[PDB]
């Protein structure tokens, strides 16, 4: 069998690239994934995978389709996300929000370009094609192959005045699709891991640290000189608190590094946002300033601890602040992952030509949709071509992309013909 | 301390009753919890718990407020749900959809009447008041008391053409509130358990069993006689398939009963809805009919197994059908429950007057929002007065409700002054 499907895949090298660019071209930042979902649904429908739209919202939804199998075999889920990182105008976070790389996809040489291709339509293109090859090559599987394309993968979260349809992400994402029928025995989340598989990822907790000072004064009355930490202007104390927290962050990752069978989890910290006062009434400095922190957790850390740590860092400075968490997610290590691990490995060795190696710590210390599957007892690991977008890589090598498709296919033929 | 708060609660017995009826009277079936959330938000705000609205939709949201503590202590979460079971016009499921009991609440004697009070504003009223007592009695707590009132508790799930805002429930419910900041060291879910605490609850999986027959014929051409199982009318084969599944259902609970520390899980089965063809074009019998089954799971059952079981029940009749699951949730047993269990137990003995006993199997075999807390590592158990609405009880005794408020208060006083 395996030789039939392999030759078949070489048949669709063009189809592989096209699907990637066509998908890559669609503007699909988190919050506008609908357009891409429609493309995949049609693509899936067109190929007889009989898709369904699972979603909280009618313009933000997941697509679940499946390649039915003869019967009595393990079922494997293939997963990737619809949304992309950069919106068309994200001038807040990028110095150059207009680079072509951020919002398009193209074939400039035996490689494919576009942040929207690396994350994450390139991998999705791969298993979409791999499923096509099996069906068209009429391969024999006893188990179903489930094709899950999800939305809201990326870590956008509502906070404060940003609530609802536009800001939601992972709550309406893969975990929704699963809890509403996209279940299988094992699941392979396809993302760029550089052909290295990982069965651990990290949780996270988001803290909104607000520091209090005051009292506000009309600028002609502001009192100086005063020590930074005793400033009445909360932006100034925040300045100090930011630098203390930056050192805490430096140590946090070292202390909480944990090595797992699945990978080595090095959980980092970052201050994603800050805001105090409003730009259109600055005549009075603000009595409070806020920062938004992204703290990663290894699978074994309780977020309440981390809050208390950050609470402590604040107390050491004699500041008065409110540390409040507005997001908490858990990271998991796969249990019972072996069958999929093994199936993947044989395929990998056959195609790539060498054993799989330990993934880099960053690839095991982030959020990937393996956590929802593992959360619900569907053993999951992540594996794909290219290097991580957060790295960040900007292209894929079509040969690599073609290899990944073979591995996905072979993994399926292997695993799906084993009885659970 | 404990006596100060106890005398205080007798101070607010009427407020206890008023709060329940006022809350019970609000029409708040799942899908319209908005009016009630607003009520609680203002109630919470009026009393200084500084509430916040956590929700996916602006008319369906959870309310989280908290009674701040001095510092360096464990924090305890109190939880109850806003929604009620029966909508004002639910003529589809109830023979008398107009009974006063289904949609209102009233104080007719030392007891309070109303399905909306038993499930679930009676308990919510209890701890809302308990929080009031502590604050008003200036009791000493080192840790926060978190007041979480949620929506989408009840098992309404979107399916088929019923998707979106109106049909969503627990996905936007408590698990949303927690994943977005309503975290504590421990959590107590207040519902009617008959003053027996349980820290295990059951999962569930929903299957849409669709059976195919045919071919369609205009009534004057329908062929008879034919055996039931060979009928062209898909409603007829379904009649046979329903009785097979009913016998499978009788056995399922016996085979899968499991005993846990938190309780004994007896997982039942039920066929909640059926529909084949449409009432406004009956001249042609339908080539397919569907039933929607609600299958509970003990925490250790894999939803994939139960599907194969039912797929089997179909295959044994030689029927061709499509068994597809459209909901899957997991049931959990609490881990690390001891501190709450004990804190609860001491209060119970003092107020109720005797040791606590094992809960009834139904109360451990359902869905309660303890599963979301436990899923995310917050040990949780459920305890409240009265007997379960699913039973279904139709009233609460004002005395028992007052006791339950005393227990909640005492639990908080104990637990919140322990350091984690
Ligand atoms: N899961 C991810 C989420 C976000 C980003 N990013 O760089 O914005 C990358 C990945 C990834 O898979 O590499
Ligand atoms: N959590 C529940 C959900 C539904 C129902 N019901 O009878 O429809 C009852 C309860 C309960 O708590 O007893």
């Amino acid at each position: 069998d395996v030789a039939k499907v392999m030759k078949t895949l070489d048949g669709m090298r063009e189809g592989l690239i096209q699907t990637a660019v066509e998908l890559g071209s669609i503007e699909a930042p988190t919050g506008r994934e609908g357009a891409a979902g429609d493309y995949v649904y049609e693509w899936m429908a067109r190929n007889g995978f009989g898709p369904e739209r699972v979603g909280v919202f009618d313009d933000r939804f997941n697509v679940v389709g499946r390649l039915r199998g003869t019967g009595g075999g393990a079922s494997l889920s293939f997963n990737s996300h619809l949304d992309t990182i950069m919106a068309r105008e994200d001038t807040a976070r990028f110095a150059d929000a207009n680079d072509r790389i951020y919002h398009e996809a193209w074939h400039e040489e035996g490689r494919i370009y576009g942040y929207s291709v690396v994350n994450c339509k390139g991998p999705m293109a791969c298993w979409l094609i791999a499923a096509k090859a099996l069906k068209e090559a009429g391969a024999a599987l006893k188990g179903d192959v489930v094709l899950t394309a999800v939305c809201g993968e990326i870590d956008c979260e509502p906070v404060d005045e940003f609530q609802g349809h536009d800001y939601l992400a992972e709550d309406i994402g893969a975990r929704y699709a699963i809890s509403h029928g996209a279940i299988s025995d094992y699941a392979l989340v396809a993302e760029a891991t550089n052909f290295k598989p990982a069965w651990v990822e990290a949780g996270k907790v988001f803290l909104k640290v607000t520091v209090f000072a005051g009292p506000s004064r009309y600028t002609p009355y502001v009192p100086r000189p005063v020590a930074a930490l005793d400033s009445p202007n909360a932006i100034v104390r925040m300045a100090k608190l930011v630098e203390a927290l930056e050192e805490w962050a430096d140590n946090y990752e070292k202390r909480y590094t944990r090595e797992y069978g699945g990978g080595t989890v090095v959980p980092k910290v970052a201050i994603g946002a800050i805001r105090g006062g409003v730009p259109y009434k600055i005549y009075r400095f603000p009595e409070l300033c806020s920062i938004y922190m992204d703290i990663r957790l290894n699978p074994d850390t309780n977020p309440l601890v981390v809050q208390r740590e950050v609470e402590a860092v604040v107390s050491k400075l004699g500041l008065k602040a409110e540390v409040k968490p507005f997001l908490f997610r858990r990271g998991y290590e796969a249990q019972g992952i072996e069958p999929l691990q093994n199936a993947l490995e044989v395929a990998h060795r056959e195609v790539v030509g060498r054993p799989t190696e330990r993934p880099g710590s960053p690839e095991c210390s982030m959020w990937r949709d393996t956590n929802p599957y593992n959360e619900l007892g569907i053993p999951s690991l992540t594996y794909g071509c290219g290097g991580g977008a957060g790295g960040g890589n900007t292209y894929f090598l079509v040969d690599d992309m073609l290899k990944a498709a073979k591995v996905y296919a072979m993994t399926a033929m292997d695993l799906c013909n084993r009885t659970p």
